[PDB]
């Protein structure tokens, strides 16, 4: 199936409902369903990548896109004070869904360190 | 550019350097939050994420391949977060955008 066998594959497909905030041939954002601050959002490709660490040489233009996507998205969702993107990495990552995925956060200030 | 990235690309000042081609450079954050920490850079003086044109793609792209290709070098293979930051919110600390990798430990929940 086109998307994936995760649960992203099932919201692409439009299998089960996600609030969503741009589509296009390439990828889909969504709103996150465990927000961790006041704007909570996920740029995902519609291509199956199970991880950063994963992705090709030719996936340089997706990954930028997804990049490009989530800073319009954000500007479109008035975080004009700012925000913070992440990618999870594998274990020590944090990594829960292995279909990647950049989070975009916002509404309040972040604190350092990330996590 | 006129940050301290920017004299950290023209040499001007030292980093531990662990990556460079044509058009980014990839060094130690000589202010780790993690066992290791580091920054990828675009050589062209993009100010902040939120200005990146749609030209901008590939580079952008360029900076995650770098990244991921670092943090495999440098053993990083049981995981790692990347990190941009953008504007107070976000606690960009040098406005010239950058990449963090942040691996050796886990990484908690929330990021910040
Ligand atoms: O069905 C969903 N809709 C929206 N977000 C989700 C869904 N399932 C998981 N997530 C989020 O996806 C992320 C997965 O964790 P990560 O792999 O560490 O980024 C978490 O922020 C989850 O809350």
């Amino acid at each position: 199936r086109p998307g994936g066998d995760t649960i992203f594959g099932k919201i692409i497909r439009k299998e089960i409902p996600a609030k969503i905030i741009f589509e296009d041939d390439r990828c889909l954002a969504f709103h996150d369903i465990s927000p961790q601050a006041p704007t909570h959002f996920l740029v995902i490709p519609k291509k199956h990548i199970s991880q950063i660490s994963v992705a090709e040489d030719d996936d340089e233009s997706l990954l930028g896109h997804l990049m490009i996507v989530g800073k319009k998205c954000a500007a479109d969702l008035g975080l004009n004070k700012g925000y913070r993107m992440v990618v999870n990495e594998g274990s020590d990552g944090g990594q829960s869904v292995y279909h990647v995925h950049l989070h975009v956060l916002g509404g309040r200030q972040m604190h350092w360190p990330p996590g």
